[PDB]
């Protein structure tokens, strides 16, 4: 029961409610309303926004059984319950099956993806240990994935950006950020010194 | 298990992590011990980069601030703090027959009974078969806010708790918790929302 | 022990959880482990919605970052990055006499002591009785704030550390803790029990 990911949970550009960490395998992301933070679910019902509004308080009534996380072999994947459609955006997904990077998968209620794989992203990360740190930092955007209930963003739709969605969640994957880890560890950039009065 | 968790708030932002009671009595002070893990919220201590003179002057008279005590099934809000306190609780509201949005004024030295458990769970059955979307409504039951020293809303302006230099923000995990077991009744069927509107 | 818990802010916002020291030595770094829970603070793995370039410029140079250690009732600060930081501590500027609000660089491999509780234990005895306003003011002496890369203050342009695209802000607690038992001895109010409970 792992802790490989901790989500973070969104209302437009703002963060709303503390983190959740994953004590399992199967974590239930839900818009219901129990306070255990310590466990299987991650409650979005009980959660408070003074910036909150009658569209976002819409939607939030919308996420219902909201998206089943599953980690297993190595693999994540990501099951909508809720009634209504889930997009997510996936680097390593979209490298997976070839999209391009800021690509927004819609995961249609009741259907299932894989949004990440381990040996997928182990192998992207050996192929660049010795081609720059700077290209190596970037890897960490792949160990961050967001989805949004409801409403969709991306090409197709009006809305653009995750941040203009009225709800979404960010999940660090934290295998993948570690072993991102034991590789920039081994830095030493001098690169590009920049000013410490500009 | 906590019977609560407790959130500050300074104006419209957020002050400060959250605090989870480990004890049926809690005391939200403005002082500065640590320690977030027994008896005391300490609010002396937190830092706001947007801080300002006034929401300064404010924390200076939170004093030993309000003691939310739980018993019996019942929560209780007691002033100790040389100033006021005014709070905001829907739960209350019902039972002394004040509008949804009353916000009670609690001096210094005086008590209130700010949550009846009976009375919810009597509400939460009587919203069973009445659909989805007035059972969801009793999630606001569930939170209760109150602010240091100054107040908000009706007999004052008529203006938001965001408008409040110091206040907090309490959610009771009590009748959250059966509110769940409730919501989980499964429902919505209303216009399924647009996915790009 | 518990003896800090440290925050992360872009310019004016706060970014990620709160790290709370489980051992003497904590490192905060710029690198990606999510581990939270002993000895590194790793920023790099660290998402804000409103970060620039700038930011992600200085972020970059973050690196091994700063080392805080705490021993024999004085904590140090090593840069182990390979840009300078800067550290702004009134207990410090206190013992070498500078300008309260003084900010102090530590160049790359640096080290410099920027607390000593022991001191501090004194100021708050000879402030016992000296007012509670006065006590009331070392509150601040038990925060610290830094920065990585971009100075800040007078030798600077920037004067806020808000202006800053990496700071943090340290609480040292047993301070903190110690300042608890003397503001609530000299309590501003008054009100011994409950009512209530």
């Amino acid at each position: 029961p792992k802790h490989w990911c901790s989500i973070v949970y969104y209302e437009l550009n703002n963060r709303v409610g503390e983190a959740f960490h994953a004590s399992s395998t199967s974590v239930l992301v839900d818009g219901f309303t129990d306070p255990s933070n310590n466990k299987n679910r991650f409650c979005l019902g009980l959660l408070s926004n003074v910036n909150r509004n009658s569209t976002i308080e819409n939607t939030r009534r919308h996420i219902g059984k909201g998206v089943h996380l599953y980690y297993v072999g190595g693999e994540v994947y990501a099951e909508c319950l809720s009634d209504s459609s889930i997009f997510v955006q996936s680097r390593n997904c979209n490298y997976h099956h070839g999209f391009h990077p800021t690509t927004v998968c819609k995961i249609p209620s009741g259907c299932s993806l894989k949004i990440f794989n381990n040996q997928e992203f182990a192998q992207l990360l050996a192929q660049s240990v010795n081609h720059g740190f700077e290209t190596v930092y970037e890897l960490t955007k792949m160990c961050t994935i967001r989805m949004s209930f409801v409403k969709g963003w991306g090409a197709e739709y009006h809305r653009q950006d995750v941040t203009s969605t009225p709800c979404w969640i960010e999940i660090h994957l934290h295998g993948p950020l570690q072993w991102l880890d034991k590789v920039l560890t081994q830095m030493g950039s001098p690169h590009n010194p920049i000013s410490s009065v500009s």
